[PDB]
């Protein structure tokens, strides 16, 4: 399956990590990255985080050193692919052959309908550039409309909240991360950010806009001197659908990240994927996917005798005092609390089961219990109830003794 | 891409289908068709239909001398495929070769768990041998209860009455047909099953059964001398889904069937794919789709330069009096309805429009009017509205002129 040149599509971190395994697993062919962004490869997670306290982006690029010898064509576009002549179109008029290529192109924003023609600041965050402009207006005593409540607009509520710029959100939805969290964190969460001060509005949506007034659909107004809407993110599979490849909000692809078009394979965010947990198919659009996808399947290309990707999803989340993980699934028919439950010292562990076998986890301010978890989780685990509530018990033995 | 020989799994209409368009093409190389029933490849939409009446096979047979110089493995179970050796192995102990693999071996009704240790009978109908177990049991004066208000359920409705069997039907749905039929025709339906005798019950699950007695969720008893139960279909997909293909309730194909895994294609019910008029993946579940879906495929397989699969979805289901035709989307901005809807002398049409372009029609006991309309709707048509509500329009003279 592997045939040189090996080219990839998108310089985001499914990218890197997939380089730097193809190299280090021993493949010495032509690799060559086309990364329409003019940056060094960087990582995404920081740009909500310390990135809004700091401003240095070389505090935030991905290490390209175990990836040796790749030509990266920054602030390129891939115009299209002509997977007959196996080609690349750029557009700076060039074009790539390849053996293999490689769409790692992530996701985009999803834009508002309702704010289309606002006449006031609107922003997405996704980019270098998208953060620095953002971070440009949280001048302190502004207010600022964050639309949406998944993760990373509570990331930039709680950045905002810290640089002392007045937060209100939005959410079209009765709870906070409504994507893939528990309830019982959703719950927590949004406690967490109403006693910050963050003006939470649920099930309410952005109609419009009116000279500098945000309009929401119970009629009301919320004015805001900038707006970062974070409704999700829409796959870049617009060169594999217009190649002929199997594409729904997202790129079709198996454990080998092959797409239904020969030699042609995706990874990370742009793919839509088994969850092995749920044995349906979804977009990831996490950190540990984006790494773990790429190293994944550069190992299967290189060593077809190693097995497909099957790392079981999780996330984390770095929201103010919170430090969240989450694990596999939100719910199943039983969640097991460790710890209190309390905005006091927030240290809690949610456990989700189903008949008896974890199927997901959560950890808040308790790093040290969720790699034992995890590992739990990926085998299977069936363990006692009663221990697993049990504060006496030490989830690392239990990990370990599996 | 077409690499001698063809194997084929599965040896239903899409597997015909798909075989005598190879030959027509004018592929002349090898093609063994592998099918798990015992039968001379026939037709299903019969088996609802006057099957019922004539109990015979013979009329429902599908025709295979467009496709010539065939070899049909009939009861014969594929049991996996290799694709690094390219081979699949039979459960009479022989192994096939292959150049390219077609998989094509359909769906399989779903079963209710709740009846998984009945003591009464329960059939499901999507065989030969289930039609004529069920026919052998629609005695005159007889209760059959029907579980599920799709087509296939509401057709066997209609048989049966036919025969003097009294007939109950319950739906966890508030309507009938909720799957691909406008509300407005559903409804229609629902009045004429209730004018026909059938006592429905919409919003009720089987929760189990005792000693001849079926039990309902709203804590109440349906009496019963046979059940039949059609709540829908799972994709045949066991094979692929072993063999590494990207798979979930269905093997995702493109437009020109190809899956994940080089050299597999698939297509009928088994495969997930795009619904052109609503951009999202799908299983499809139609005669039309099986035959259509077949042809394109093996025409693009010969001749690469032709197409890919490009027919929008329709369907057809006769039920008792009604001659129901459904194309494209059971819903847009607007619906158009010519004719009175009446149980009188049933003949209407309804059309669904999304900003003024037609996106799907029914017909009910009005053929004359589908095929102009399925023009319409290839087109994207954009007809005046007053137009299409005129009972003086001629819609064939609309298409002709477009
Ligand atoms: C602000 C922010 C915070 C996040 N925080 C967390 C977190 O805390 N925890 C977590 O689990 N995940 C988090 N993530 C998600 C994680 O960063 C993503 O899952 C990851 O970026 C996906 O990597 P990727 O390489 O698949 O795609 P991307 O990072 O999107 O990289 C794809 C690259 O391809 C480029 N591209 C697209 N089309 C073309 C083309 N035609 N030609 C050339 N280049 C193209 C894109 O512009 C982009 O540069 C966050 C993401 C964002 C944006
Ligand atoms: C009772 C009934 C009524 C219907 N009525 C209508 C209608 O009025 N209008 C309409 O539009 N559609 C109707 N349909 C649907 C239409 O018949 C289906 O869409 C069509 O049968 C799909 O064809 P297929 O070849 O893809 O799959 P199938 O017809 O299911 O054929 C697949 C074959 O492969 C075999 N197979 C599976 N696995 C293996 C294996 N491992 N090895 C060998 N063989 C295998 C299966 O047993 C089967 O024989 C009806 C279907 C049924 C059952």
């Amino acid at each position: 399956a592997l045939k040189a040149p090996v080219v990839v599509l998108g310089a985001g971190l499914a990218s890197v990590s997939f380089v730097a395994e193809l190299r280090q697993a021993g493949y010495q062919g032509l690799i060559t990255v086309v990364g329409d962004e003019a940056e060094r490869p960087y990582d995404r997670p920081p740009l909500s985080k310390d990135f809004m306290a700091h401003g240095d982006a070389e505090k935030i690029r991905l290490d390209c050193k175990r990836a040796p010898e790749v030509e990266w064509l920054l602030g390129v576009t891939a115009q299209s692919f002509d997977p007959q002549a196996h080609t690349v179109a750029l557009s700076d008029g060039r074009t790539l052959p390849y053996g293999t290529l490689v769409l790692a192109t992530g996701a985009a924003p999803r834009a508002l309908p309702t704010l289309q023609g606002a006449t006031m600041p609107v922003h997405t965050l996704r980019t270098l550039e998208d953060a620095r402009r953002i971070q440009a207006g949280l001048r302190p005593q502004s207010r600022l409309l964050i639309v949406g409540g998944g993760v990373i607009g509570l990331e930039l509520a709680a950045t905002a909240r810290t640089a002392g710029v007045h937060v209100s959100l939005v959410e079209t939805q009765p709870r906070l991360m409504s994507r893939a969290a528990p309830a019982t964190l959703a719950d927590f969460v949004a406690r967490y950010h109403a006693a910050q001060g963050v003006d939470l509005r649920f099930e309410r949506s952005v109609t419009g806009s009116v000279d500098g007034v945000v309009l929401l659909d119970d009629g009301t107004r919320i004015a805001a001197d900038m707006v970062v809407v974070g409704i999700g993110v829409l796959a870049n599979d617009a060169l594999a659908r217009a190649a002929g490849l199997a594409c729904d909000d997202g790129i079709f692809v198996d454990a080998y990240g092959r797409t239904t078009c020969p030699d042609v394979y995706a990874l990370g965010d742009v793919t839509r994927q088994r969850n092995p947990l749920s044995g349906r198919f979804e977009r990831i659009e996490t950190w540990s996917n984006a790494q773990n996808q790429g190293i994944a399947v550069a190992r299967h290309l290189v060593d077809p005798t190693a097995p497909g990707y099957a790392e079981l999803p999780w996330y984390f989340s770095d929201q103010g005092a919170l430090r969240i993980q989450v694990a596999g699934l939100a719910s199943g028919d039983e969640e097991i609390v460790r710890g209190e439950v309390s905005l006091d010292a927030p240290k809690f562990t949610l456990i989700e089961l189903q008949k008896g076998r974890i199927v997901g986890a959560t950890c808040v301010n308790n790093a040290r219990d969720f790699a034992p978890l995890r590992r739990l989780l990926a085998v299977g685990a069936k363990p006692d109830r009663a221990a697993l509530a049990d504060p006496a018990t030490d989830l690392r033995k239990l990990a370990a003794a599996v």
